[PDB]
């Protein structure tokens, strides 16, 4: 029918506006975020052993207020030289074993985590992680956390007409911002079963009502977008 | 005449999109440069007088790639700490008597200085002026050179039907972008005259032939984007 399309359409309008705001709020911040990271990690390089300078650096106040928390881990023990003022490396934590850790370890480059559980806050952030060199010799890794709180703004600003929301997932179905956040950290399929993380357009029943649900995809973080409705109220509503 | 009109309904469309180009790339690229000057110059005042700290911070890569150059001058001695491989600062070189400085000294925080053409050449460039402090006493400031590449690709990319084009000043009029840039450093006045430097719509008549002409500020730099079309063409296009 043709009020179905036109609801499909609609849908798709404010997916796409949708994909493009996470692309101009988070990953221009991030691209900015990544440059600052980077240089920081360059000049640690200059003394990367003495634990009273990064701590210095560190502690500027302006790369204090640009990121959640940075800290830096080293390879010859499990401690932590951090400007995170609220949080302290409890008895067990070992930085060598953490996503940021381990994928900057890896790629010999900076990285960004997927989305994951802080320690600190328990919330769920992202980690810029760098490779800290010293004559080719591993001898740590940067964590520099940024807080999706963007996120969870973009969604709450969209209602598609009265009859559903937008909502953002990892690639492995892990919902990072819901209208509910309790919804948060936990997989997409539990508000929302029998429907595929892929894009394109899927209609499935759940508990004898039928539900429009589209997905985009964000690339480079490979996120994905979904906007569900609520087809019969939606169909009254157009 | 409402062709005339929708002339300029569709000038100011292209406009709209030309402030929009300059915030989102512009701009965006000049608020991430100051976070990074910014983080910079405080980490410098870790140990502002190490000359050789300086220097260090200064050559290390992504710094010395996101920048034309960066300078440290100092308030007692007027000695300059720079990673430019092409320039050495001589006594006949006072950092202190230079507008970034001045500027930064007299507001105590990061400063912007207007953009100029260099004239060696045609680029574009601007700078970010720091002040640097030690135990709350003015130690110096710095310099960090950003080239503005992209105001070119911007008006380059744009033809207004094929009735004209944008261009890009200063507050002052000074031409900073143009699709001949053979016109950049000098007043848009050269190959535009009889045209105010304000906001809104004109239209003039130079060699028996008839401009409309729109400009809108790009307000957080205070620059203007000009936007010209032969109307008599661009009439017979709507037409
Ligand atoms: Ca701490
Ligand atoms: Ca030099």
């Amino acid at each position: 029918g043709s009020v179905r399309e036109e609801i499909e359409s609609l849908v798709q309008d404010s997916l796409m506006e949708m994909v493009k705001g996470v692309k101009n709020t988070i990953e221009s911040d991030l691209a900015s975020k990544k440059g600052l990271a980077q240089s920081t990690t360059e000049i640690l390089q200059l003394d990367p052993t003495n634990k009273a300078f990064a701590k210095s650096v560190l502690e500027s106040p302006n790369l204090k207020g640009s990121f959640l928390a940075i800290g830096l881990g080293y390879e010859s023990d499990a401690t932590v030289v951090e400007n995170d003022d609220g949080w302290e490396p409890n008895a067990d934590y070992d930085p060598r074993k953490r996503p940021w850790y381990v994928d900057a370890k890896r790629e010999r480059k900076l990285v960004v985590t997927e989305p994951y559980v802080d320690i600190s806050t328990k919330k769920i952030i992202i980690s810029i992680g760098t490779p800290v060199y010293q004559q080719s010799n591993f001898v740590g890794a940067m964590f520099y956390d940024v807080e999706l709180t963007q996120l969870a703004q973009l969604v709450n600003s969209v209602n598609l007409f009265d009859a559903g929301y937008l909502f953002i997932t990892t690639k492995d179905g892990v919902t990072i911002a819901h209208p509910n956040a309790e919804n948060n950290g936990e997989k997409f399929s539990q508000f929302l079963p029998n429907v595929d993380l892929k894009e394109g357009t899927q209609r499935i029943e759940l508990d004898g009502k039928y539900y429009l649900v589209k997905f985009a995809q964000v690339p480079s973080e490979s996120w994905y977008i979904g906007a569900v409705v609520d087809e019969s109220i939606a169909f009254a509503m157009v």
